[PDB]
């Protein structure tokens, strides 16, 4: 299923490079409704010889789904596409969120970065306000791997060497 | 002295010059799409690389890994991979002695346990799985084919014998290595 997505991506690579994933998206949307459902994401996929299943399809769909609609948008789908960061930049990440999650439940919170950082304003309104700067746009006082993974999609995207990026995080987080 | 088992030598020379589907089925002279002890010796002749009869049987015996009695293209394609130089074989066992937490000689979620935590993993935060199903899910690629929650020395070896095979250099298979189990 996961070599299925590569596969995609192996494809999209023979040309296609986010704007053209955009340009691929409403061909995949048969009936232009702006996004796609598990059925119209496996119809697609077929058409270039990739084959799952109806199931395997909304599985996908229910991995990328991020606003829970049952069906993938613009933004999920280009998510979806993005090729996957190296192991290294994964790793140096992973590390520096272990070190944020003092708790270590899975999450940063605003309690995880209590004692580590600190009339109007309060205490840890400011510290939300810091958890707020790592979480998605949407803040719901949590911050998972996910999104601080996407965090750092912009300057790792930038950097052209897993050294570069290693190097960054590494001073950062004081690794 | 322990811990040493006798293995000839004069094979190992043999086998590292031929080593430098093609070329399988070249050797396969009645194409049963396996090679006999007898073929392979034929087929070595021909290219100037000399084995007497049992030379060629011990081959056989060695890499046919099913039982057959003869080599087919899997068994061929392994038994032509280079052998593990000092360097390779350290970092993979630096890699096993790390996951290998309770030191009894196999790695388990157990063990894994201690070197890693799989609670962010976004399949955990979904509700959908659990820690100790994300650490079985990451140790099955290392697992025989037969998943057991159990990777043997042997058996993460065996995995890794393919991924050496693809990088040319040590020092490239090395610093993978090195950052894939950050040691
Ligand atoms: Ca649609
Ligand atoms: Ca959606
Ligand atoms: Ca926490
Ligand atoms: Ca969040
Ligand atoms: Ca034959
Ligand atoms: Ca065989
Ligand atoms: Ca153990
Ligand atoms: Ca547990
Ligand atoms: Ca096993």
């Amino acid at each position: 299923v996961d070599a299925t997505m590569e596969k995609l991506r192996a494809q999209c690579l023979s040309r296609g490079g986010i704007q053209g994933l955009a340009r691929f998206f409403r061909q995949l949307d048969r009936d232009g409704s702006r996004s796609l459902d598990a059925d119209e994401f496996r119809q697609g996929l077929a058409k270039l010889g990739l084959v799952l299943d109806q199931a395997e399809a909304e599985g996908v769909c229910r991995k990328w789904d991020r606003n829970g609609s049952g069906t993938l948008d613009l933004e999920e789908f280009l998510r979806a596409l993005r090729p996957p960061m190296s192991q290294a930049r994964e790793a140096v990440i992973a590390a520096a969120f272990a070190k944020l999650d003092r708790s270590g439940d899975g999450v940063v919170t605003v309690d995880d970065l209590r004692g580590v950082y600190s009339g109007e304003w309060t205490e840890d309104e400011v510290l939300r306000r810091f958890l707020d700067n790592f979480d998605s746009s949407e803040k719901d006082g949590q911050v998972t791997l996910a999104e601080f993974q996407d965090y750092y999609s912009g300057v790792s995207a930038s950097m052209n060497t897993d050294e570069e990026f290693v190097a960054m995080m590494t001073s950062a987080w004081q690794l």
